[PDB]
C-alpha cells in the first residue's frame, strides 16, 4: 500500500509537479459529476474541494494527453474519475 | 445605445462559435463570482451553468489559439462576464 502509493506518485510524475498553491492561475472547485477539465501544458492549476486545495503543475506534454484527477491527488476529496485532458506543449 | 450594442456583440460572438443545446454538451461548466477563465477545445460544446440557467455553444475552429468574453457569448447567463474563455487552436489545419 505505502509501495502503491509511492507507485502512483512515481506515474503522476509523468504530467507534472505538486506546485505551492500560491503559484496556481486559476482555483477549479471539484464537484460531483462535473467530467473532465482541459489544462495545458505548463499551467499550474489549483483543485479545491471544500478547505482543501491540491496545486499542480503539468509537465509539456509530447502529444494530447488525458490522465485521472485521482491518479494526481488521491487525497483530494471527489478528485477519483475527474479526467484532466492536457494539451500537447506547443515547445 | 443599449440595443446596437447587443447587435454588434452577438456579431462579434459569432466569430467564435454556434448556440448548441445543453443536450449536445460534453461538460457543464459552473460559472461562479470571481472565475476569470476556462479551456476549451476548438469544436467542443459545453454548457455553461449560473443557478438553475444553463446555456450551451459549440466553439469554432480557431486558426491559434485565442480567447473571448462569455459575457459577449452570453450576455443571458447571469455573471457570465468578465469570464474569459481560452480556446484552443483547431487541429483541422
Ligand atoms: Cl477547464
Ligand atoms: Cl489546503
Ligand atoms: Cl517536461
Ligand atoms: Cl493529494
Ligand atoms: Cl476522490
Ligand atoms: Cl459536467
Ligand atoms: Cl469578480
Ligand atoms: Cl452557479
Ligand atoms: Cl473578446
Ligand atoms: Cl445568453
Ligand atoms: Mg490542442
Amino acid at each position: 500500500t505505502a509501495t502503491a502509493q509511492a507507485m502512483a506518485k512515481r506515474h503522476a510524475t509523468l504530467y507534472g509537479d505538486p506546485a505551492g498553491q500560491s503559484q496556481a492561475s486559476r482555483i477549479i472547485d471539484v464537484k460531483p459529476g462535473m467530467r473532465y477539465v482541459n489544462v495545458d501544458s505548463g499551467e499550474t492549476v489549483a483543485f479545491r474541494a471544500g478547505e482543501k486545495i491540491v496545486a499542480w503543475t503539468f509537465a509539456q506534454m509530447v502529444r494530447d494527453t488525458s490522465v485521472d484527477l485521482g491518479l494526481l491527488m488521491p487525497d483530494l476529496p471527489g478528485s477519483a474519475g475527474v479526467r484532466v485532458y492536457i494539451d500537447r506543449s506547443d515547445l
